[PDB]
């Protein structure tokens, strides 16, 4: 459970340091969080995939009882809403060619998010030139790694549309994380909480990305203390 | 000129009454004539001048905008139909997403292409969800939309709620220029109940009676062209 | 509920036409009323509804999205929204939801899903071009293509609350052109509405 | 007298693999068919292009004269139908972003197929990286070679939709054939006749693709 | 020859074209159907051999041009005099705009067939081609949209423009819209749709249409 | 007094191949843009293309005005959107992005901008616009499926389709800053199949790039990213 707003919780940490989140997939796990908190994670991301909304419920239920960091929903589809979470990344897949992933899915799930109490964090979601499975399923045109002006352009548009958070996604298991240059440019152009995930395995991966401008660092694939150490090194 | 935040000005008015905006098209008359229309429209007690509604030459836009910014003291707000709808002579821009388009260009593409320009200029950006209702008019057709049916307010509410969650503080229920009937009072009423958005309404609003129903139905802002 | 619903269907179709009751999500009372009214099954579409249990007719999931899969059901109309303009509703959603259907035991009935004018809400959310009521040649064309692709079931959807049900001409023509279990829904309120649809060729009626 | 092509296929699959030879009507030649049967092909696939339906008819007629194995149409558009064939791969290009290649073209060509007697084998058609010309013309998002889970997802969806055959397409002339992992995975997940084509030139390529799970191998 | 055939006639009067469908009657019956100035052959995506025989049957027995009116790549046949090589402009599907055309271009070049560049626009309600073509029919109350497309088509080099109400359409491409489109471009303006009565033809032709098509 | 731009082209094409210099208004001021033009003209460029980006039309006008004052070669608009129209130009490439998956870039944008082009005096040159691998930013923004470099038949197919639809000009686009220009084989095939003024841009930096591209069949050569480099390029094309 988490008493207060997750968004204020984020600003609270950001006064002093950078934020780390651990991404858990229910299909893969059985209702790791505790280990990642012993490493120094500041929150648990839950979802990322299209899977039956009951393995989610059980994993979500199990977590809310036993951990004291926020559970934030990371929906890969409308199957990603669960009342047992503390907040949801209410995201738009901005660089999709399919309106379903941009606003369609979002419209169908809004009543569910509202009927429940869940805090909704507005987030622009942008796939970078590898992109992993989400890039493919999300019908995206991945942003080339050497075209940061494009990423920055979408970051600026997201902000003007009211999205206070921006997520640079290289896709799960990306060989290399989002380019340092791309992150820096986005940080230069907006006042958004800049989140970066994908391909971040080593503390050095975390140092480069954190140093590049990222306010938040997401990881799914202790390794965590190595990572969180890395993000402190800068 | 207007100097201060157009959004605070809106909230200032909303404490006491509902807002009215006049939509002028640069394509349809000369800059002098629009000032005439504008200056005239201020006599009714309009609270601002919306400028756009069409995809047209960005030089007529500039010229009409310049002429207005000099001669009126109410806010000049851009109502862009494309990236051609941006001008530094305006006080704010409705930075809008055409939510029920089947084409990503009208949802995020155009917005992405014009954002650097909007930031390079000083223009204040009001985040706005833009939703076309049946019949949808010309913008419905050009915008590659599936107009929200008039007997499907649940759909309107669904997109309005999502817009809010995405950070869009304003919502525009658009029936399109020359709409035979304004957006149904039912749709407006439901949308107002479900969100904490400034609910803007345009399309087919001609008479005071239309304005009484639409405003009375829940609309915080009414637009007439 | 043992066992195959497709066999349950064929067994009945030997003697009469099938009726299915569509429940939208918890009042068991509605199912039981329609079951003593002589319905042959419960369609469940928009979520547990473990409440059967209390029923002895099949529970068939009628999904509006990937959120429509539940292990307490007996079968799923595993459907493709054929006349959608969005690949998501034709095969995309189906591909993302396929593993769950296999992970559970749920029997999957292959079904073509076709929206007819006016199309209702499913037509709109589904990004469809509803088949016009005076264009049955199109309906038949899609029924045949669906069948050639292996879809043994075909669903003529006018959308919930349709002012008029699917045209009689359209139903008849599709049945003449294929060897499918022909389901028709939308706008069916009166027995007379049910008389037209049933008489025209429909093997299954939904209300 | 003549048996169905699907039944013909199952008869072989009881004992051994299955091989089909892909002929393009546009590119030339009953010589090629006759030659490939002496090698041990089990059938002749006819198509691969969107091209005039007269080059097809003529090639189909000539073939139907000189061989005793099935002629199976492999259509690139509604122009790929000819009454001189024994069966048609009635396919949906599943990972296309364009509804025309998924169901639209199929809807337009259906009556023509019905008017003729042609046996229609229901087949899911999936383009794998790199994808070749069909990948480009077909408006596809090729399934990446290290994302077999995606391939398996579509094989399962195809099956649930009634498609008894599944075609893993790497595109004509692809440098690498569809990966063994993907083939292995897709065969594990469905009870479909699993066809695999593209880039299979050497005997080793066919041994690997066959060994990985492919029930049918295609060579053009 | 066929484009010149057209310009010569329009000097004095308006052109009329008769639309015959190969699917709907036998070639003998088709030769029979043929004061019309030409025979259009198509309207559908249909068996491509029904096309060939009907074209042959036509090509021998008449002295007016047989002009292909393709609904898809199945619509090219070597026995015709000309082809409307057309783009379905207000389609949401790139296949009907340029995709099909690219797939069919080599066939047209391989034959000698004369290709007339034509913008093809479905107007409300639009009929079957509008539906199959994945169109957003131009509303009957928006001639500005039609004209905008007529102008863009012309700038792209399309000398002919076709205002389509759809086969069997209950009502006209509207009087007006034709007028506006004619005012705004220098194209050979073709109109089809539910033109049934002699009264309809006076209206459509008089309104600005250079060409009237009837099936 | 002034000559249409297409006739200007035909005149040069009687004897030699054409060179055009592509300036982006966003990337430098009008003063600096005049410098590029004037330098590019002392090297034998035959014209100045104006566009290349989706950017506010006030930088365009100012760059366009400044040019119209100081040079006597034609100013041709190279629009990236309807914001790419300026009344101060001599002609516009009225183009369709043929291998886009989005109808907006194929005809939609063109339809919304047509009234403006007609209302102004601007000469409209009909042009098929085809993005080749890698495609650059326009390939990405334009929602394209870039023609693979080993698929000249695809390029030729669209070139043939463009011509039949009345498009007298064809542009093979490798994208700004492309590591390598459009393949020779691809250009050759496109020239063999049509009688279009065949334009090629992208990745053309050196005189050899231009010699090879020119030699392959290209009637026209566009270059932007790179001042008297032009003299090498125009030399190469001889
Ligand atoms: O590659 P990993 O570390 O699993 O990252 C997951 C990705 O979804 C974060 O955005
Ligand atoms: O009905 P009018 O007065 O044209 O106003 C409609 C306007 O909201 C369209 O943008
Ligand atoms: O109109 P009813 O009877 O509810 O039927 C609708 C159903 O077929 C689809 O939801
Ligand atoms: O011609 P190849 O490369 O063998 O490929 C066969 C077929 O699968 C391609 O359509
Ligand atoms: O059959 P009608 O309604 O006369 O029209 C046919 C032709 O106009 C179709 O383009
Ligand atoms: O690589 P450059 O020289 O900038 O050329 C690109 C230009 O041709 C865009 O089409």
């Amino acid at each position: 459970m988490f008493k207060m707003k997750v968004e204020d919780y984020f600003h609270d940490i950001l006064r002093e340091r950078k934020i780390h989140l651990t991404l858990i997939d229910p299909e893969e796990q059985t209702p790791i969080a505790r280990a990642a908190i012993r490493g120094g994670t500041d929150g648990i991301m839950l979802g990322g995939s299209t899977t039956d909304s009951s393995e989610l419920d059980n994993t979500a239920r199990a977590l809310r009882e036993n951990i004291d960091v926020p559970i934030i929903l990371f929906p890969g589809n409308t199957t990603g809403v669960s009342r047992y979470a503390d907040a949801i990344f209410f995201m738009s897949l901005l660089n999709s060619t399919n309106p379903y992933w941009i606003i369609g899915a979002q419209a169908l799930g809004a009543a569910t998010v509202k009927k429940m109490g869940i805090e909704a964090l507005p987030m622009g979601y942008l796939v970078v030139e590898p992109g992993g499975t989400v890039g493919w399923v999300g019908d995206t045109k991945p942003v080339p790694r050497n075209k940061p002006d494009i990423a920055a352009a979408y970051a600026m548009a997201a902000e003007f549309l009211g999205m206070r958070l921006f997520y640079l996604e290289a896709g799960s298991g990306a060989p290399e994380h989002v380019p340092e240059e791309m992150i820096a440019l986005v940080k230069r152009c907006t006042d958004q909480i800049l989140i970066v995930g994908g391909g971040i395995r080593s503390g050095e991966d975390a140092a480069r990305v954190a140093g590049a401008g990222a306010d938040v660092v997401v990881t799914g694939t202790d390794k965590i203390r190595e990572i969180v150490e890395g993000m402190g090194s800068v």
